[PDB]
């Protein structure tokens, strides 16, 4: 039985919270000399929606099967691998869950793929020729890309909001019973053209910013700098036990404020496009 919960952490409690967590878990690193640079912690996602904000309202209401679509990259602007991600809301007898699916795309193919000029077959031609990944897994990836490309074209999606943050991952590899992520420098940026300003110049992302937080070059109206860190806890507790004593104590501690349905996508749209949306998540006024 796996649970996921989200919390806001005041800047005054970030360090104290870090010290607690690191008592129990390692931090993941991705360079072999175990050294890291500022940009290594960067995660950037470009969320797509259409002008009616269909996907936003779907996610807000938690419609069954409501999709969010985002193009994400890790690290700095030299990163060439772009993950095309689809997150799907599920509900049934057992309760709720989130289903994530993605496939990887070279940056230079992104625009062409989103316009349906670069086909899914063309997208995976090199992967098939290689013969490294099993055929069925490839077929299932292709099916995902076709579904995503279809919705992007059918629903006329375009870039709407960017989320940026630095993420620390606390995790003892080979033990997913407990996984914790702390997100700082959380920022949402406008990518839409709803006020007539062609922010991306028809690219899939703005190019007038990189990962250079705090992004002082942005107009005030194009950016929301989030005051708190966001803590996410991913539990896999072996039935029928309870979560570890240190985890349960933490979440209930004054250090963190639970915000059940929090979503960077929803927060960004509602804050940045506040005059446009007709419904607002419940962590915001009305
Ligand atoms: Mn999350
Ligand atoms: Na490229």
């Amino acid at each position: 039985v796996r649970q996921t919960t989200k919390y806001w952490v005041h800047p005054d409690n970030i360090t104290e919270l870090k010290l607690i967590i690191l008592k129990h878990l390692p931090v993941l690193v991705f360079n072999t000399n175990k050294e890291f640079e500022r940009e290594d912690s960067a995660i950037t996602s470009i969320y797509f929606d259409n002008e009616n904000l269909d996907l936003y309202y779907g996610r807000l209401r938690k419609d069954e099967g409501a999709e969010a679509h985002r193009l994400r990259w890790y690290g700095g602007m030299s990163t060439d691998t772009i993950f095309v991600e689809r997150k799907t809301h599920r509900e049934d007898w057992t309760g709720e869950k989130s289903v994530k699916a993605r496939f990887a795309l070279k940056e230079r193919h992104v625009n062409d793929f989103l316009k349906g000029k670069y086909t899914v077959d063309q997208v995976f031609a090199k992967m098939r020729k290689e013969g490294k990944k099993p055929m069925n897994e490839i077929e299932n990836l292709e099916a995902l890309a076709s579904e995503i490309q279809y919705v992007m074209l059918k629903k006329k999606l375009r870039p709407v909001v960017r989320s940026f943050y630095n993420r620390t991952a606390f995790q003892l590899p080979g033990d997913a019973r407990v996984r914790i992520s702390l997100d700082t420098e959380l920022t949402m940026v406008r990518e839409d053209n709803f006020d007539g300003v062609d922010r991306t110049h028809k690219n899939w992302r703005r190019t007038d910013i990189g990962v250079d937080w705090p992004f002082k070059q942005l107009d005030d109206k194009d950016i929301c700098r989030f005051p708190y860190a966001v803590l996410e806890v991913k539990l896999q507790t072996q039935l029928g036990q309870e979560p570890p004593e240190w985890v349960r104590e933490l979440v209930g501690s004054h250090l963190v404020e639970p915000v059940p349905k929090f979503s960077k996508f929803i927060h960004g749209v509602a804050t940045l496009l506040n005059d446009k949306v007709d419904s607002i998540p419940f962590w915001l006024p009305q």
